[PDB]
C-alpha cells in the first residue's frame, strides 16, 4: 500500500531505484529532479518526430519527441485498455479512478505524419491515476500541468526535447509507479525534470496488478 502513497519512504526508495542516485525533492505534488536539469540536448537540427517505445515485457517504456509547430496539433480529432486497467468509483472529486494516460500528448505530436495519435497506441498509454494525469494546476501539479509548459512554448514558437518514460518498480509490473518527464527548449526558456507519482490521495493502488483499494 505504502508505495502508493507518494510521500512515503517506500515511494521514495522505489523513485531512487527508478532514477538511479540523482536528487530529488518533492514539490508542489510532484518530485523536482537533479534540481529540474535534465541532459537533453534540443540543440540539433533535426526534423519534429515522436517515438514510442516497449520494453521486454511489452510495457511502454520511453519516449522521445522533438517538438514544433510543424507537429503541433491544435483540432480535435476527426475498447481497448492499457495494462493494469482495473476501473473503480472513487470517494473523491474525480469520481473515477484512472484515466488512459498518454505518454506523449495528442496536442503536442498528433500532427507528426504516420504516427499513431489515438488513445488506443499500446506504446503510448498506460494507466493513469485520474488525479496525475489531469492536474493543470502550478500549486498540485499532474502531468497535464507539464504538458501545459511545453504546449506554451511550441506555441511561443519554441522548438522542445521532451522525453518521457513510465517507472516501472521491477521487471514485471503492470503500471507505473510514477511518470518522468524532461523537456529542454533550444533556447534554454524551458527546462525541467520531474517524477510525477502515479498516485491519488484517496485510494492506494498495486502497482503489479492495477487493482485499486479505495481508502
Ligand atoms: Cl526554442
Ligand atoms: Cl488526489
Amino acid at each position: 500500500a505504502a508505495s502508493s502513497v507518494d510521500t512515503s519512504q517506500e515511494f521514495q526508495n522505489n523513485l531512487k531505484n527508478a532514477i538511479g542516485n540523482l536528487p530529488f525533492q518533492y514539490v508542489n505534488g510532484i518530485y523536482e529532479l537533479n534540481n529540474n536539469q535534465t541532459n537533453l540536448n534540443a540543440d540539433v537540427n533535426v526534423k519534429a518526430y515522436v517515438q514510442n517505445t516497449i520494453d521486454n515485457q511489452q510495457r511502454p517504456s520511453t519516449a522521445n519527441a522533438m517538438l514544433d509547430r510543424t507537429i503541433r496539433q491544435y483540432q480535435n480529432r476527426r475498447n481497448w485498455k492499457p495494462l493494469g486497467w482495473h476501473q473503480v468509483a472513487t470517494n473523491d472529486h474525480y469520481g473515477h479512478a484512472v484515466d488512459k494516460g498518454a505518454l506523449i500528448a495528442y496536442a503536442l505530436a498528433g500532427n507528426f505524419k504516420g504516427w499513431d495519435a489515438s488513445v488506443s497506441n499500446p506504446q503510448n498509454v498506460v494507466t493513469q491515476t485520474a488525479h496525475s494525469n489531469q492536474s493543470n494546476q502550478k500549486i498540485n501539479r499532474g502531468q497535464n500541468y507539464y504538458e501545459s509548459l511545453v504546449r506554451k512554448a511550441v506555441d511561443q514558437n519554441k522548438r522542445v526535447r521532451y522525453r518521457v518514460t513510465p517507472l516501472y518498480r521491477n521487471d514485471t509490473d503492470l503500471v507505473p509507479f510514477a511518470m518522468h518527464l524532461e523537456a529542454k527548449s533550444q533556447d534554454g526558456t524551458l527546462e525541467f525534470n520531474v517524477a510525477i507519482p502515479n498516485t491519488q490521495a484517496s485510494y492506494t493502488m498495486d502497482y503489479a496488478t492495477g487493482e485499486i483499494t479505495l481508502n
